[PDB]
């Protein structure tokens, strides 16, 4: 029932929508979901159910270091959380062509996303890979008038 | 007197307030901006003087099309404008060893945006190199409660 596509520029403005409706400080403009959609999505997902986006996966290849996956926004909508779409999309993105060749998973998590840190840590878990934790981007990096947790980075691998 | 560097993730928060401060319809996240300045600094500038960001330009190579630089933001403080900043981003940005092999240089720009208009297809004149302008993201593929303006594609090249 829910399927797993990679977005198009089309599917900006839903997934905007989407990102927004979690709250997530990290919102992006619209206008980058559009662009991710025409020149990322081979490091993309889409989750839909009946029509609806209920979840997203943005990923992208380090230009320096290419097999380095750098997952940098994860949401589901949260009427449909902790049924284990997050899982899936991660599971699907690295099960395609697209990802053949990659070696280390890195993201941040925040110390209170336990969701998110579990969601990586899990499909680390599931396949006996390594991961580590080291410093990312620390709350004092962000602007003063928004709050912002830490972002450590976590470093998953070597997948091979 | 005007520095031409790279972003470091550590200027994510006064890129960030650069972008807020034009008022752009297209600012993205402080992390976003952070994670620019880890990734993809081989294809971003920061104009700086006497210590303050004044100008900044993203790009980034297509994945599928690595010839292809697509330039997706680029910001001058409104006291610095009309200085000569952005070409000075844009011609030093191709002008190092990152870019070679560029081949096409790919952005949008809305009609009444003269002045990127006249940056990217002026510094196409100074070359002696084709543009062509595209559909790109038209106004309607935006949210709902938020008007932006048509983003045609302009398409820049050959450069060899
Ligand atoms: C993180 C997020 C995407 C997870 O999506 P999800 O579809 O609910 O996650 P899943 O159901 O696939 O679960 C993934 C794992 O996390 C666990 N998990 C999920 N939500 C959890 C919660 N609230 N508490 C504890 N464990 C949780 C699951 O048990 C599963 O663990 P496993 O791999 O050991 O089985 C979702 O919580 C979310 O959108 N959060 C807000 C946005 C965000 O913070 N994104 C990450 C930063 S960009
Ligand atoms: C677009 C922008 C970056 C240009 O920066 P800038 O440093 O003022 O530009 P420059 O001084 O380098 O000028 C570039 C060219 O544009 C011309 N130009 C600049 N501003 C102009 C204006 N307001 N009207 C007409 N021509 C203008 C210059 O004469 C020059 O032309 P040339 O190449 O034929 O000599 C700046 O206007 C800006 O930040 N705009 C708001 C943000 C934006 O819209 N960005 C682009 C979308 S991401």
């Amino acid at each position: 029932e829910v399927v797993y596509r990679r977005p198009e520029a089309r599917d900006g403005t839903r997934v905007w929508e989407l990102i927004r409706d979690t709250g997530s400080l990290d919102l992006n403009s619209p206008y980058c979901y559009m662009l991710l959609g025409d020149y990322f999505n081979d490091t993309c997902m889409i989750a839909e159910h009946e029509g609806d986006i209920v979840g997203f996966i943005s990923a992208f290849r380090s230009p320096r270091n290419p097999e380095t996956l750098f997952v940098w926004q994860v949401a589901v909508a949260s009427s449909h959380r902790r049924q284990g779409i997050a899982k899936a999309m991660l599971t699907g993105l690295m099960n395609q062509k697209a990802c053949h060749g990659v070696r280390f998973i890195e993201t941040t998590v925040s110390p209170s996303n336990m969701a998110s840190r579990r969601l990586f840590l899990g499909y680390a878990e599931e396949k006996s890979i390594p991961s580590t934790v080291t410093v990312g981007y620390g709350a004092e990096m962000f602007p003063d008038g928004t709050t912002h947790e830490d972002e450590p980075l976590f470093v998953i691998g070597p997948f091979f």
